[PDB]
């Protein structure tokens, strides 16, 4: 992988593994989040943040600050299959004091076709008090450095999916996977569980009959709150119609909401 | 990654992602089981096997039979670092109508030393009644044209810890973690549970203090039975034992039926 020539993007390629394919021998939504998640922190390893797992900026570390995941968006045209070759391109954007977003622009290597496309919002917060907060100034200043001054959005469209507002889901639900826990190949190098393991929990309440005849097209997931190394989730879904659902997570015992989203699907 | 100049072994090189890394930024047991898997899966496409996900020979496919692992064993000197890149080469070996083998060397790409070395023992399974069997003469002959004809072991020693007799753990468990049930993301292309999942159930019940100042140096799996997709498992561990050696059981929580069988070793970091 490698910067663009411009310095203002990266760019990587990734053979799709005999384990990271499902039964139509295409890569899992899952795997596709970590090959997202692999590029990116590609990306910041070349434009000089941290090397510690939390890729933060100087300031960031002086004033004990990190970033979450507030969204993920991903909406899939073709899933590479079984040996082809993928290119993901990823570039980063400050948005005021809200926060910052990656982006990310996936490509068959053979054909140079658009195959999918996958945005993500980020949020400042305290690492000790776990209290959100504002992009200050100096770190607005760190991200001109390596971010296109001017608007590059994967998803353009004024009132796309990506902004949706996502609505609670009401029980009782219409399916549901209960005690849902994390093991240690769930967690990141920092000990807290990995962004993806959350999609696959998203999943796991969708009926294996939608899965065997539908392909999932765009999935949007707001994140809430963090599960713990011993918390235990419950994995609500309702069918709100192609296929659509919506999404909530929620910790068994007190059903504190941890995730909400929604996923589309088309028939094969 | 590609065959080797002979045409009896398979080389192929991996740069360790972010996600496949643990807390020491090295890569886990689990992910260098995954890396095996996959240069084994390359290694039987780049010799003409079927490419279903089965990897069965033409004999096999007429025959309605698979393979299927019975061990798994890995003894690993260093972990590859977060961006390291690591090779690994892999052979095959008919052992008479026992069955097959599969052997691994892990190499540093930047050193060339060793790092760590694996052996897997798999059995000829009818794959409609599920019943074990033995290697036809015809299943010997296919597998002649692509091993080595004398005996290339990654595990060469006398009687060594690869071949060694594991025991069944008897209750009480010193250590337990109840009620494992696999997602979809446990399950391979033909929707069975992968063999890499196991790994990580044995290793639930090692006590993360064990795992925060030991390094895993060597693991030894039997496998039994699989764990199917609505099946839930209970993983326990007793303490055998500068080491630590730990003996492990997986079994359905249900009727208690075992699954898996292995041991650990762990040095002190
Ligand atoms: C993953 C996550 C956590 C979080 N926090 C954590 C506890 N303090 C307030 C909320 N906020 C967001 C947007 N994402
Ligand atoms: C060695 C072995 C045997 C086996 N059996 C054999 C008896 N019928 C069910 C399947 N299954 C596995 C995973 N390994």
């Amino acid at each position: 992988g490698s910067l663009t020539e411009d310095g203002l993007s990266y760019k990587e390629k990734f053979v799709v593994r005999s384990y990271e394919v499902g039964s139509n021998k295409t890569a899992t939504v899952e795997t596709i989040a970590n090959l997202l998640q692999e590029v990116g922190c590609n990306h910041a390893q070349s434009v000089g943040f941290s090397t510690d797992g939390f890729a933060t900026t100087t300031t960031m570390r002086k004033l004990h600050l990190i970033w979450v995941t507030a969204r993920m968006h991903i909406e899939i045209y073709k899933y590479p299959a079984w040996g082809d070759v993928v290119e993901i391109e990823t570039w980063c954007q400050s948005e005021g004091r809200i926060g910052t977003r990656r982006d990310w622009i996936l490509k068959d290597s053979v054909t140079g076709e658009v195959t999918g496309r996958a945005t993500s919002k980020w949020v400042m917060m305290n690492q000790d008090t776990r209290r959100l907060q504002k992009v200050s100034d100096d770190v607005r200043d760190e991200y001109l450095v390596f971010c296109p001054q001017e608007p590059r959005l994967a998803f353009p469209e004024e009132n796309n999916r990506s902004l949706k507002k996502i609505p609670k889901l009401e029980d009782p639900a219409q399916y549901s996977m209960i005690g849902l826990k994390p093991r240690r190949a769930d967690l990141d190098m920092n000990q807290h569980v990995n962004n993806v393991t959350y999609i696959g929990w998203v999943l796991e309440s969708i009926p294996q009959e939608i899965v065997d005849t539908h392909e999932l097209q765009v999935i949007t997931l707001d994140y809430r709150r963090e599960c713990q190394q011993d918390d235990v989730v419950d994995s609500l879904t309702t069918t709100t119609s192609d296929s659509q659902f919506l999404h909530l997570l929620r910790l068994s015992g007190d059903g504190q909401e941890i995730n909400r989203g929604t996923t589309l699907w088309r028939k094969k």
